[PDB]
């Protein structure tokens, strides 16, 4: 599996999502 969006890569704030994603995680 991958994830919901952070990994999926669906349309939206990819940069922000990726930032908080890796950072927070």
């Amino acid at each position: 599996f991958l994830x919901k969006l952070x990994k999926a890569x669906f349309s939206x704030p990819k940069x922000l999502k990726x930032l908080l994603x890796r950072r927070x995680r």
